[PDB]
Order: structure tokens, then C-alpha cells, then sequence
């Protein structure tokens, strides 16, 4: 019913052109050959397939087009969580209601009926395997059995086709993949440069049709600027550009009584696209420039040699992880005394890598969580990281993730075991990863056998000389000439062990008085904090 | 034949005598478990310092046996599980192993299945 090489273009789906060929070659070879030879051989057709991948990557379009191209009746869409009810023996009824028409048509027309396709969604919701993990989601296992009894069993159905869709391929019941049942898996991953270009081509044909779009805008620049968008973020970008351009044009024309010549024109230009891209759309699988300003609040100032050493070592590690074989997983750990400024340096090192996927997992967003929820969140972040060619994950505080208190001692063992397992699991073939730690108590970590898993260590020291303090003050720029002179005469005493954060706090506290008494207050504050190595 | 090529990532090069001794001992154990009649159940434990290459050698010994049933139970596929889930998984694997006439099972990183930590000590009973 379809031409030998088929056709998939300018009909919607544009990014996935090899997938159709792959699936048709692997599964649907029986429905294209002349029926006489198929009946002569005496073979049965495949009775379903499974699709899995990241959300919003164009799965429903594929199912609808596959159904359309086979000359099948209207698909009977359905959702996963919708088929669930607390009353005993009611979900089975919902599962059973779906096949009535197929049964009736088979009963009437015999062996000449058409093809009916049922499209499920979030099929992993009904499965007696999610109960293994922490929680209670037994979903009254019986449900699944009923479904199987309809795909096969004593009563045979020969005019159906089941297309399953899922996001978590590791929660699918194992009994649902043997031969004779859903038995063809496939992956629909993120698009690439060509896919993004094609999607932008398809989604913008309307404006070009009526010459409304300006000649300034390109499509290659927007195709290369967007790194890990899938499909919906591109549609969102187009829509946001439309809306922003419209609002700006109407407001500007109201502000200035422009002639009808430009009033009729409603060009969107390129500025609207860039503004919407940089302010409107926030990708889920890409870099997030907003969170960096939340950690590096006062920038980075060079008060000594160690900063350059740390930055250079970070660059070397990034280069090693980027282009290298035989070692696709690399780890590192930053250790130092409290208030030394470790989080900011880690964030800077991650930012300078220019990787497409950068994330930060910190306990600031896990207040009141039970340990199981923390394990879930960590696993989710790492699972998301595993779906990109180059990634980078930062773990903010390893001591707070364990709930360590010196009395006892006390802590949670589940999180420790999860971290130890996750630190030594390479990604699927052909993909890289990088992990950066941070902590202030190295001895406890060494004592817990966790330092045997990391690959390197770096040291972040404090300010340990007077001239360094003078240089830091000079860079900050808060004291005058005579003030600096007075400070210099009195701080040559040596044995000066302070942290950058504490230094900032002391300066801020001291600057709350009149200019006369600032110096003595600052010196008193420094002396009360003047411990020794 | 996909797990074995996933656990032996860079082959097995012979840098000294011990490799030959280990492989020969494994072969002798396999032949014993195959040809005996009054000793159907056999066990062996491989131990050594960290980062020494125990899993690769165990996988190679299992693969070079030609048994019709072979399976590996590693802890890296049970992240976030509870004690009961681990018990059920292990029992299921062994129950499946019991239905063949010749089988081999690999248990990997025994110290990570019990959740051992030197402080305490703490673990799962
Ligand atoms: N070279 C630098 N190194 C570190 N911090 C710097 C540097 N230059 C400026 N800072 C400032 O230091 C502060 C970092 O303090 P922050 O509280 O992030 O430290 P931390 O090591 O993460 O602390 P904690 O041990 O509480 O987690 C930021 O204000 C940053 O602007
Ligand atoms: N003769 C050999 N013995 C062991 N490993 C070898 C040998 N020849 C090469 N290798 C390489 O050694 C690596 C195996 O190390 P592996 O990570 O399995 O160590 P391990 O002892 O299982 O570690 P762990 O105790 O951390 O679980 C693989 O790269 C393998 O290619
Ligand atoms: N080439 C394309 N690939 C993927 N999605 C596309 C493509 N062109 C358009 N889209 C849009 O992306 C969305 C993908 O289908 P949708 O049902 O929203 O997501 P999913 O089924 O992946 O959860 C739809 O809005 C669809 O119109």
C-alpha cells in the first residue's frame, strides 16, 4: 500500500528520516510483500513495538504517521495514569474496554478485517517492578496480567497492533518483552544540527509564504546557537519571537504616529529572536547561565599564585576528559579549610569548560527530604547527564549530603552507598563525563574509604602573609592611602590565617562607623580572629 | 555475549607468571565441576588488593567454560534498592539458575552487597 522506498518529508516529521527505514526494515516486512507469497509461506505478523527516549522528542508524531501510512482506522489514544482506580477490579475493566471493537470486527468479517492500532502512553505506570525500589506502588499486579491475556492466550486476535511509549526503559516488566509480545525496541534521541535546521525550516513555512518575515533573519545562525534543544523548545522560540515582535511593534506604533506604510508591515526582524532566545526559552537539557550568578556573587580576584595553579589544573583535567580514549570517566576532589572559597572556584572551572550540559546538585534544594528522596534526586540528575555527548555535574557539599555530626558519629548509609556506586559507573559507549567534588573535612572522607574512589586532589589554601592581605585589600579597593599605611605598619606581625569570606564580612562590619575609628575597629576584629596554624 | 565484552574493556595482556597460574586453576576447577559425580556444588573465592583486576579475570574464567548457562549479578544494577529487593533479586537469579543442567553464576564485589563501612561497623544481616 506504500511505495517501495516510502516517503517522509515536509509532512511534519522532519528530523527522523533514518528511523522510518530502520523500523520498516526490521519489523514490517510482511505487510508489504504481495499477499499470495505471504499466505504461501504461512507466517504471522508482529503484534506490537516499543519506543523510549527523552520527553518532548517527537514520539507521538512517529506513531501517528506510522499508523497513517499502513491504512489503519482511527487510533484509539489513551493515557497511563488515567487508567487507574482505587475500587477493586475496576482497572481491569478499563483495560478490557479497549479491544471491544477489534473483537466485534473479527467476529463479523472473519479474516478480512482491517487493522486497528492502540497507542498507549507512559506504559511504565502499570508495572509490578516499580515496587522493588523504595516506596509502595504495587499497582495491584493483577492489572498487567489482564493485558497479557488480551495480546495472546486461548482466544487469538489476528488484526491488532500495539505501540507502546515510555520514558524509563528500566521499569518495564520483564514478562512484557518475550517473543510473541512487544518485541522490537527503538531509541529516539536528541536531534543534531541538521535536525534543528530541518525543524526550523518546517515550523517557519507560514511566515515565509506571505513574505511577512524579514530578510535580516537567518536560520543557520539560530540552528548553531541552539545546542541541546529538542523540538518543543524550538517551537517555543518561534512562538515567543512572534509574540514579542507583535507587542513591541504595536507599542512603538502607538508611541510614534508612523505612516501606514510601516504600520502595515509587521516584520519580526532578528532582534526579537535573540531577545526571546536569551530571555524567554529555558532549555532543560542545556546550560543554565542564571545559576552561575547565584554562586559567584563578587567575582574572582587574584591575590596570589594558588588561584592560577588551581585554574590551570582544572583546564588540564577538562582537556584530558574531552579528547581521550580508554578513560571516559574522570573525577576530582577539592579540599580545604572552611571559608576558603571552594564553591566559586568549582563553578568557574565548570563554566570555563564550554561543555553543552552543565549541572549543579546542591543540598540547598533538599530541605526536609528523607534519604530516599535524596537518592532519587541524585539518580535523576545523573540519568539526565547520561543522555548527552559531553556533560559535567557538580556536587556542592559532600558533608551535608551525608548528614554528618561529630557526636556519635551519625550519618545515612544509603546515600553513601549510592554515591560510591555512582562514582564508578561509566556511561554508555561513546560518551564522556566529568565530576567535581567539594568538602572541608578530608580526614573523615579518607577514613570512610571514599578517597579511594576519586582520581585526584587539589588544595585551596588561605591568606598566610601580610603582603597578600595588602594586595587583597588593594584589589578590593576600600581603604585610603594613610589608612593602608597604618594597616601595613601594624600587620607585619605575621601569623595571619583568615578566609576570604570572613575577610569580606570583617571589612563590611568595620565599615559601619565614621572614617576616624575604622582602622582600630578593623584591627581589633582581626586580632580576636587571629588564630595560628 | 554482551556482558563479557562490557566487563573486559581492554583485553587481557600477560605481564607475568601469575596470570597463567590463575587461568590454569580456573580451568581445573571448571573441569572438576563438570566431570564429578559425588560433588555437584563447588565454590571458589578470588581475593586481592584493590585495583588489581579481579572482575576481568572472573569474567574471562566464566566465559572460557562453554557452559550453556552463565549469569553475572553485579551491584551496579541495584542502585537505591532496599534489603528486601536485593534478597528477592538474588533468589530469582538462583532459581532461574536451578532449571538448567549446567550453569555458572558470578557474584561481584561481595563487600558492596552488604553495605560495609568501617565505622560502626554497619551492614545488612
Ligand atoms: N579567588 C577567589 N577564591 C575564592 N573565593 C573568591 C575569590 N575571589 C572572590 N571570592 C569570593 O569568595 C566568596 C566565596 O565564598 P563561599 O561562601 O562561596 O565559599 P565556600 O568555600 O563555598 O564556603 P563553605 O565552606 O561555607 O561551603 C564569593 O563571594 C566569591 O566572590
Ligand atoms: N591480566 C589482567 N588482569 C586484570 N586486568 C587486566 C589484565 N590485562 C588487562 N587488564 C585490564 O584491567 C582492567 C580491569 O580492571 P577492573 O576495573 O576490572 O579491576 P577490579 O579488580 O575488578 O576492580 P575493583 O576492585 O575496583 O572492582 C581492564 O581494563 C582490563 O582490560
Ligand atoms: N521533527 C520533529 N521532531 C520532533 N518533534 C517535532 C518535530 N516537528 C514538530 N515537532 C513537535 O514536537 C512535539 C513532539 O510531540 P509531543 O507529543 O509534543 O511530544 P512527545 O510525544 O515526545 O512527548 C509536537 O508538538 C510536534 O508538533
Amino acid at each position: 500500500i506504500i511505495n517501495p522506498d516510502w516517503n517522509f518529508e515536509k509532512m511534519g516529521i522532519g528530523g527522523l528520516d533514518k528511523e522510518f527505514s530502520d523500523i520498516f526494515r526490521r519489523a514490517f516486512a510482511s505487510r508489504v510483500f504481495p499477499p499470495e507469497i505471504v499466505e504461501q509461506m504461512g507466517c504471522k505478523h508482529v503484534k506490537g513495538i516499543l519506543l523510549y527516549g527523552p520527553p518532548g522528542c517527537g514520539k507521538t508524531l512517529l506513531a501517528r504517521q506510522i499508523g497513517k501510512m499502513l491504512n489503519a482506522r482511527e487510533p484509539k489514544v489513551v493515557n497511563g495514569p488515567e487508567i487507574l482506580n482505587k475500587y477493586v477490579g475496576e482497572s481491569e475493566a478499563n483495560i478490557r474496554k479497549l479491544f471491544a471493537d477489534a473483537e466485534e470486527e473479527q467476529r463479523r468479517l472473519g479474516a478480512n478485517s482491517g487493522l486497528h492500532i492502540i497507542i498507549f502512553d507512559e506504559i511504565d505506570a502499570i508495572c509490578k517492578q516499580r515496587g522493588s525500589m523504595a516506596g509502595s506502588t504495587g499497582v495491584h499486579d493483577t492489572v498487567v496480567n489482564q493485558l497479557l491475556s488480551k495480546i495472546d492466550g486461548v482466544e487469538q486476535l489476528n488484526n491488532i497492533l500495539v505501540i507502546g511509549m515510555t520514558n524509563r526503559p528500566d521499569l518495564i516488566d520483564e514478562a512484557l518483552l518475550r517473543p510473541g509480545r512487544l518485541e522490537v525496541k527503538m531509541e529516539i534521541g536528541l536531534p543534531d544540527e541538521k535536525g534543528r535546521l530541518q525543524i526550523l525550516h518546517i515550523h517557519t513555512a507560514r511566515m515565509r509564504g506571505h513574505q511577512l518575515l524579514s530578510a535580516d533573519v537567518d536560520i543557520k545562525e539560530l540552528a548553531v546557537e541552539t545546542k541541546n534543544f529538542s523540538g518543543a523548545e524550538l517551537e517555543g522560540l518561534v512562538r515567543a519571537a512572534q509574540s514579542t515582535a507583535m507587542n513591541r511593534h504595536i507599542k512603538a506604533s502607538t508611541k510614534v504616529e508612523v505612516d501606514m506604510e510601516k504600520a502595515e508591515s509587521l516584520q519580526v526582524t532578528r532582534g526579537d529572536f535573540l531577545a526571546s532566545l536569551e530571555n524567554d526559552i529555558k532549555p532543560a537539557f542545556g546550560t543554565n547561565q542564571e545559576d552561575y550568578a547565584s554562586y559567584i556573587m563578587n567575582g574572582i580576584i587574584k591575590w596570589g599564585d594558588p588561584v592560577t595553579r588551581v585554574l590551570d589544573d582544572g583546564e588540564l583535567l577538562v582537556q584530558q576528559t574531552k579528547n581521550s580514549d580508554r578513560t571516559p570517566l574522570v573525577s576530582v576532589l577539592l579540599e580545604g579549610p572552611p571559608h576558603s572559597g571552594k564553591t566559586a572556584l568549582a563553578a568557574k572551572i565548570a563554566e570555563e569548560s564550554n561543555f553543552p550540559f552543565i549541572k549543579i546538585c546542591s543540598p540547598d534544594k533538599m530541605i526536609g527530604f528523607s534519604e530516599t528522596a535524596k537518592c532519587q534526586a541524585m539518580k535523576k540528575i545523573f540519568d539526565d547527564a547520561y543522555k548527552s555527548q559531553l556533560s559535567c555535574v557538580v556536587v556542592d557539599d559532600i558533608e551535608r549530603l551525608l548528614d554528618y555530626v561529630p557526636i556519635g558519629p551519625r550519618f545515612s548509609n544509603l546515600v553513601l552507598q549510592a554515591l560510591l556506586v555512582l562514582l564508578k559507573k561509566a556511561p554508555p559507549q561513546g560518551r564522556k563525563l566529568l565530576i567535581i567534588g567539594t568538602t572541608s573535612r578530608k580526614d573523615v572522607l579518607q577514613e570512610m574509604e571514599m578517597l579511594n574512589a576519586f582520581s585526584t586532589t587539589i588544595h585551596v589554601p588561605n591568606i598566610a602573609t601580610g603582603e597578600q592581605l595588602l594586595e587583597a585589600l588593594e584589589l578590593l579597593g576600600n581603604f585610603k592611602d594613610k589608612e593602608r599605611t597604618t594597616i601595613a605598619q601594624q600587620v607585619k606581625g605575621k601569623k595571619v590565617w583568615i578566609g576570604i569570606k570572613k575577610l569580606l564580612m570583617l571589612i563590611e562590619m568595620s565599615l559601619q562607623m565614621d572614617p576616624e575609628y575604622r582602622v582600630r575597629k578593623f584591627l581589633a576584629l582581626l586580632r580576636e580572629e587571629g588564630a595560628s596554624p
